[PDB]
């Protein structure tokens, strides 16, 4: 699979609820939802090595990881975590997250490519699942 490119969002389902079960207050959820309505996602993939930059109106996040190697990032609610990505199948990577400090709902994410060239991002927090779908610019 080849994830490299600049990606634009085309579908988003259940993002507010994801924040809500992570205990994010109404004010910040409403802001966050609007801020993330038209993000910029840049991915540079070199084999199993990934650079992913996600930008909203007010936030920018850059992660750098290799599949199979632990790295640090933040949960969707902004808590620092140790993450580990594995390939579940050819075109689909799954990430388990462990908080660096404290405890909280179990969070994870997945990214996968479809034959039609869509990138599907799933984020979970306990039993709440948020799906976002992107296409290349």
């Amino acid at each position: 699979p080849n994830f490299s490119g600049n990606w634009k969002i085309i579908r988003s389902e259940n993002f507010e609820e994801l924040l809500k079960v992570l205990g994010v207050n109404v004010m910040l959820r409403k802001i966050a939802v609007a801020a993330a309505s038209k993000p910029a996602v840049e991915i540079k993939q070199e084999g199993d090595t990934f650079y992913i930059k996600t930008s909203t109106t007010v936030r920018t996040t850059e992660i750098n990881f290799k599949v199979g190697e632990e790295f640090e990032e933040q949960t969707v609610d902004g808590r620092p975590c140790k993450s580990l990505v594995k390939w579940e199948s050819e075109n689909k990577m799954v990430c388990e997250q462990k908080l660096l400090k404290g405890e909280g709902p179990k969070t994870s994410w997945t990214r996968e490519l479809t034959n039609d060239g869509e990138l599907i991002l799933t984020m979970t927090a306990d039993d709440v699942v948020c799906t976002k779908v992107f296409v290349r610019e």
